This record gives structure tokens, C-alpha cells and sequence, in this order.
């Protein structure tokens, strides 16, 4: 069949998916910019990964779709065109692993996230590693290439000129590269470090819920204790605990305060001998667990389940990034590792590129679904 059929229908799709990625990922950086309430560190990483998307609409798409005549060329400036996507597939993976990384640091250490994270730490980061990514998409033009052993003879089939190759990936991009160095160490190692980074949130965010539920149960049992209590001493043993359980989690801080007294009066009262009267005072504790604690448990419990809820949105998009490329790495492995298979049928390569420019279009999309900040200005960007 004529080839100009089937690439027309892979052409028109690779050109439905750049308009699409321009359009979202512009809206994305049209509302960090606009909206000060989604201007922060996590963020930053989040425009560096939406502008890794407009350049695969812009230039990764246009350069694959040159890419797929197998135009003559000369061979230096077809690796060019083949290699830019890597660049940006490598930022990609690099904004990942620090969004990854900075909702980690957020709830392990939240008292130490705004002097430790800023800004300014976030944009040179950004900037080293676009460098970085720039220099491990680009490494086959520092001679890992095949340049050196052009295929001649159809370079002379297609009329090509001296110095030139047919432009065809597999023969300028050698899949030794591709294969150990881009896919094993540059996307499967990060991506396997950044499931580590998010076991460990989703672990710190479970113990973190279940200690503040402990201490709350512990605080309710240790006011029975007092109530049933039969001595001034079995007492004075429950609030011995009760005052370091306090002082451990320590108008939130007046309820504390306030807390941290009670107990100590209850306490002075007991070391007298007075149980009717310690107890009478520890009854008092409940006002202030009624008043105060109750208020700062549930709190405490709905900021860690929107830490949750947000790293869970960061690791779907860092997933949907390993199940849009991961096809194509692994045809890659079938073509290097399986000489004696067939290649991946022509329509299984395209359909794989297309998946892989597919995860372009994505993150405005689950940012819309799953965060309110930004549907709420994305409605606001689009209606004005
Ligand atoms: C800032 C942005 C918009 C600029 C983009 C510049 C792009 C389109 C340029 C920069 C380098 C260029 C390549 C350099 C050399 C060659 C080899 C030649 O035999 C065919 C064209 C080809 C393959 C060029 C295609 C266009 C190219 C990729
Ligand atoms: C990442 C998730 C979605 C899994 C993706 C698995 C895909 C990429 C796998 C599953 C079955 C695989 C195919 C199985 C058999 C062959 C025949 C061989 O002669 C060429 C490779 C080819 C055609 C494989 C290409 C890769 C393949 C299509
Ligand atoms: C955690 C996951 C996503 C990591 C990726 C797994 C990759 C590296 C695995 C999955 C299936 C594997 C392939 C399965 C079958 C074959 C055919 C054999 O003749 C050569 C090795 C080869 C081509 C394997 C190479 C590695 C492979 C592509
Ligand atoms: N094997 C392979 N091929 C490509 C690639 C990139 C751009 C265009 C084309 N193309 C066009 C027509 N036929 C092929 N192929 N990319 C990759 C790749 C990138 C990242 C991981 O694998 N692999
Ligand atoms: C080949 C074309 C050039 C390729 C590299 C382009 C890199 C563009 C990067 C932009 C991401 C910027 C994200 C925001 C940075 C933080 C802002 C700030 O805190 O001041
Ligand atoms: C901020 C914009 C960045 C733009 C891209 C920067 C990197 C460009 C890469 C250049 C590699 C140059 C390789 C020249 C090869 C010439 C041919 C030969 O030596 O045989
Ligand atoms: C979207 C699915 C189609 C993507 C492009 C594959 C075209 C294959 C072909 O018809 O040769
Ligand atoms: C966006 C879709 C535009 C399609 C234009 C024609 C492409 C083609 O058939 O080569
Ligand atoms: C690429 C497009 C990115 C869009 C966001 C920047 C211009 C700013 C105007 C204003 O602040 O009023
Ligand atoms: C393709 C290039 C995309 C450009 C990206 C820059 C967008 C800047 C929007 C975020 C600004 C944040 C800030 O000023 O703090
Ligand atoms: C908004 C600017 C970015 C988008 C530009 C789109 C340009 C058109 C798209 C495809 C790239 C051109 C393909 C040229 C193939 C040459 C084939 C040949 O020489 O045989
Ligand atoms: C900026 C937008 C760029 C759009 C086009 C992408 C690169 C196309 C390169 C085409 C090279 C053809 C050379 C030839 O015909 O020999
Ligand atoms: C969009 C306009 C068409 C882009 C593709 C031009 C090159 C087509 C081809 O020769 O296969
Ligand atoms: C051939 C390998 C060349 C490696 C270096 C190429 C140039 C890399 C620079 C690209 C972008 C620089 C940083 C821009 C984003 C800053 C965000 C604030
Ligand atoms: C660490 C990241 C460093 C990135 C910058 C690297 C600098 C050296 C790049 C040398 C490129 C020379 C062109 C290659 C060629 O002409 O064959
Ligand atoms: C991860 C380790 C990968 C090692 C691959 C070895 C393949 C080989 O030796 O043929
Ligand atoms: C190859 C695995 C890629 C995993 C990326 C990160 C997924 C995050 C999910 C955690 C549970
Ligand atoms: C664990 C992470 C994944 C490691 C995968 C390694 C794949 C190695 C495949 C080696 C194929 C050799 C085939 C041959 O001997 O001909
Ligand atoms: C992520 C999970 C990866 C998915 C698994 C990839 C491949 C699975 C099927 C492997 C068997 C293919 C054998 C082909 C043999 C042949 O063609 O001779
Ligand atoms: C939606 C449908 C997606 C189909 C894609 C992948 C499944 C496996 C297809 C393998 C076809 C190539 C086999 C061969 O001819 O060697
Ligand atoms: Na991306």
C-alpha cells in the first residue's frame, strides 16, 4: 500500500496530540502565573514539567513527524532531531522525582519544609537540571552514535548526498544506548526511586494518622483510669502520662496551655492524698478535650488527608509517565535483546509514539480532576 496512506493517518494523530499538549499545558502555566494561592515550590517543578510538554507539541512532534519520511540528511543533524525528545523526557522524569521528593520533605518535616524548600532552591534546581537532561538526552551526539558506520546503501537508494544518511532513528540512535543507558539507568532507576519516595509518604502519612488516633484514645482511656481509679497513687500514675503524652504533642496552643495546667493541678493534687479532689479536677480536662483537643485532632487529621490526597494526584501523573513509555522502551528491548525476533511492525512503532506523546496531554486533565485550585482558575482563565 502506498506509504503516504498509513503515515498520513499517524501524521494527523501526532498533530491532534501537539495542538492538544500546547493547549493544556499553556493553561497550566497561565494559572500558576495568574493565581498566587497556586504559586509555591511544588509548583515550579509542576511548569517546569508542563513547558517538557508544550516543547514535545512544538518540537518533539514536528521533529518525529520528520523523522518518519527518512529524509536525507546529514547525520549529526538527524541524531539531533531524533535525540531532542530524550531531553525532554529526562526533564520530565527530573520534575518527577522532585515533586516526589518535596511532598516527601513536606510530611516527614513540615516544621523544617518552608526554610529548607524555597523558591529560590527550587529554580536553580530547575535550571540543573535542564542542563543535565539536555546533556543525557544529547550524549549520542558526543560520539555515541552510529555516524560513524552509515548505511550507504540506502543512502544511495533515496539519492541522498555525501555525508548524508537516510534520517531513520533505529539507524543513527544506536539501541545499546537506548536500551542500558536512556531506559535502564535514566528512566527505569528514577522512576523505581520515585516508587520508593512515595511508599515512604504513604507509610509517613499512615503512622502520622494513626499516632494522632493513638494519642487520642490514650488521653479518653487514662480519663477512665482516674474515674475508676481506687488511690491517690493509681491517679497520679495516669496523669504522670497523660502530662508527658501532652507535652509530647504539644487557640491550639492555649488549649494545650490549658491542657498541660489541668493536668499539673489534678497532679499537685494527688501527690497531697486528695483523690476525690484529683479527681474532680481531672473531670475538668474534659471541657478542655471537648473545647480545644477535639478541634486540633480533626485538624490535624484533615491536613494530613489532603497530603494524601495530593501526593496521590502527583504519583498518577508520575504513573501515567511509566505507562506511556514504557511500550516503546520495551519494543526497544525487543529489538536489542532479540535479534533473532521480528522488529515491532511499523504500526506498533507509530502506535507506541503516539502513546508516548499521549502522556503530553495528560497532566491538565488530572490537575483539573483532582485539584481544586486548579479547576477553579482554569474555569475562571477560560471564561474571562
Ligand atoms: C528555538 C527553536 C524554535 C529553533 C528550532 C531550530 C530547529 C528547527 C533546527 C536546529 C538544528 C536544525 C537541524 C540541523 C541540521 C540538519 C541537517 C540537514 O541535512 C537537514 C536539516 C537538519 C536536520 C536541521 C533541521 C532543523 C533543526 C533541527
Ligand atoms: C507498559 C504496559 C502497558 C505493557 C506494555 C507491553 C507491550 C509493550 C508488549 C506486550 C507484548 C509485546 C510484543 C510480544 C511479541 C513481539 C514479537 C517480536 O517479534 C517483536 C516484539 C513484539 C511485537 C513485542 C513488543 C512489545 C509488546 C507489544
Ligand atoms: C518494573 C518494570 C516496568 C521494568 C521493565 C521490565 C522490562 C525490562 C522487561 C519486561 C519484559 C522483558 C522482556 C521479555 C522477553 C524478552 C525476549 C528475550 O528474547 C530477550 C529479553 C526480552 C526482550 C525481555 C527484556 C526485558 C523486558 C522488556
Ligand atoms: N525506537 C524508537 N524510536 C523512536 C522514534 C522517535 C521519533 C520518531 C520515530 N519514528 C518515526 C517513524 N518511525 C519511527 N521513532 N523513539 C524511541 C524512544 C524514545 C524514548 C524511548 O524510545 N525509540
Ligand atoms: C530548546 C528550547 C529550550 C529548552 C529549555 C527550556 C526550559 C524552560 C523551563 C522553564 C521552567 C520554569 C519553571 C518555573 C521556575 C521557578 C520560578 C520562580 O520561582 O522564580
Ligand atoms: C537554551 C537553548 C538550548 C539549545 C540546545 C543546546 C545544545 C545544542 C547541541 C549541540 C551539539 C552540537 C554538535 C555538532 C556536531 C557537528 C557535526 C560533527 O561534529 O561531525
Ligand atoms: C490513535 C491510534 C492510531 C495511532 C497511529 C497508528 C497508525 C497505524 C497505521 O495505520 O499504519
Ligand atoms: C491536526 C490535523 C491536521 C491534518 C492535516 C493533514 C495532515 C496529512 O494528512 O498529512
Ligand atoms: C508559553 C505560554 C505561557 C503562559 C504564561 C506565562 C504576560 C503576563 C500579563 C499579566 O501578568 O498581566
Ligand atoms: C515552553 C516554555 C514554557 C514557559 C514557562 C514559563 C511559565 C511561567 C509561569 C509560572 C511563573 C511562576 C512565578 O512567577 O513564580
Ligand atoms: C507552532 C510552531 C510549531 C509547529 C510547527 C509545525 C510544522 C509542520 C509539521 C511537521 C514538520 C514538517 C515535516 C517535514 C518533512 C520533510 C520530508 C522530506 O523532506 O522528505
Ligand atoms: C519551530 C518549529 C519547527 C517545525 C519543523 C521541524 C523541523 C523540520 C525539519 C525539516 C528538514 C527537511 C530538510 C530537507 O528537506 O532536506
Ligand atoms: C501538517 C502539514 C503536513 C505535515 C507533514 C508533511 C510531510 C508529510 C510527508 O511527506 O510524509
Ligand atoms: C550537548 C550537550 C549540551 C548541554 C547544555 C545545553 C544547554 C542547556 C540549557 C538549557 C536550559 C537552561 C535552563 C533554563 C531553565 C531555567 C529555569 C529557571
Ligand atoms: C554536567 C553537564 C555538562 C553539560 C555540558 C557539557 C559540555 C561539553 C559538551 C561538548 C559538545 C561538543 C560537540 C560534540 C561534537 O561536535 O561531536
Ligand atoms: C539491571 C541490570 C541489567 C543487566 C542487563 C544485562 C544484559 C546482558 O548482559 O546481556
Ligand atoms: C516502574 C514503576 C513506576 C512507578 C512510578 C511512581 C508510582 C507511584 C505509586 C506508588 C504506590
Ligand atoms: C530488574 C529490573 C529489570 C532488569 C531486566 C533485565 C533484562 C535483561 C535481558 C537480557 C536478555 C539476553 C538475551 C540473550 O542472552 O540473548
Ligand atoms: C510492565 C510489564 C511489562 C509487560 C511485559 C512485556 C512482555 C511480555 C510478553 C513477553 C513474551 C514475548 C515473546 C516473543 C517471542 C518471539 O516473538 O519469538
Ligand atoms: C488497542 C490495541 C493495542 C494492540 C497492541 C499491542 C498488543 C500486541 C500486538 C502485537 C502485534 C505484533 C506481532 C508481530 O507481528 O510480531
Ligand atoms: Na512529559
Amino acid at each position: 500500500a502506498p506509504p503516504i496512506m498509513g503515515s498520513s493517518v499517524y501524521i494527523t494523530v501526532e498533530l491532534a496530540i501537539a495542538v492538544l499538549a500546547i493547549l493544556g499545558n499553556v493553561l497550566v502555566c497561565w494559572a500558576v502565573w495568574l493565581n498566587s494561592n497556586l504559586q509555591n515550590v511544588t509548583n515550579y517543578f509542576v511548569v517546569s514539567l508542563a513547558a517538557a510538554d508544550i516543547l514535545v507539541g512544538v518540537l518533539a512532534i514536528p521533529f518525529a513527524i520528520t523523522i518518519s519520511t527518512g529524509f536525507c540528511a546529514a547525520c549529526h543533524g538527524c541524531l539531533f532531531i531524533a535525540c531532542f525528545v530524550l531531553v525532554l523526557a529526562q526533564s520530565s522524569i527530573f520534575s518527577l522525582l522532585a515533586i516526589a521528593i518535596d511532598r516527601y520533605i513536606a510530611i516527614a518535616i513540615p516544621l523544617r519544609y518552608n526554610g529548607l524548600v524555597t523558591g529560590t532552591r527550587a529554580a536553580g534546581i530547575i535550571a540543573i537540571c535542564w542542563v543535565l537532561s539536555f546533556a543525557i538526552g544529547l550524549t549520542p551526539m558526543l560520539g555515541w552514535n552510529n555516524c560513524g558506520q552509515p548505511k550507504e546503501g540506502k543512502a544511495h537508494s533515496q539519492g541522498c548526498g555525501e555525508g548524508q544518511v537516510a534520517c531513520l532513528f533505529e539507524d543513527v540512535v544506536p539501541m545499546n544506548y537506548m536500551v542500558y543507558f536512556n531506559f535502564f539507568a535514566c528512566v527505569l532507576v528514577p522512576l523505581l526511586l520515585m516508587l520508593g519516595v512515595y511508599l515512604r509518604i504513604f507509610a509517613a502519612a499512615r503512622r502520622q494518622l494513626a499516632d494522632l488516633e493513638d494519642n487520642w484514645e490514650t488521653l479518653n482511656d487514662n480519663l477512665k483510669v482516674i474515674e475508676k481509679a481506687d488511690n491517690a497513687a493509681q491517679v497520679k500514675d495516669a496523669l504522670t502520662k497523660m502530662r508527658a503524652a501532652a507535652l509530647d504533642a504539644q487557640d491550639f496552643r492555649h488549649g494545650f496551655d490549658i491542657l498541660v495546667g489541668q493536668i499539673d493541678d489534678a497532679l499537685k493534687l494527688a501527690n497531697e492524698g486528695k483523690v476525690k479532689e484529683a479527681q474532680a479536677a481531672a473531670e475538668q480536662l474534659k471541657t478542655t478535650r471537648n473545647a480545644y483537643i477535639q478541634k486540633y485532632l480533626e485538624r490535624a487529621r484533615s491536613t494530613l488527608q489532603k497530603e494524601v490526597h495530593a501526593a496521590k494526584s502527583a504519583a498518577i501523573i508520575a504513573g501515567l509517565f511509566a505507562l506511556c513509555w514504557l511500550p516503546l522502551h520495551i519494543i526497544n528491548c525487543f529489538t536489542f535483546f532479540c535479534p533473532d525476533c521480528s522488529h515491532a511492525p511499523l504500526w506498533l512503532m507509530y502506535l507506541a509514539i503516539v502513546l508516548a506523546h499521549t502522556n503530553s496531554v495528560v497532566n491538565p486533565f488530572i490537575y483539573a480532576y483532582r485539584i481544586r485550585e486548579f479547576r477553579q482558575t482554569f474555569r475562571k482563565i477560560i471564561r474571562s
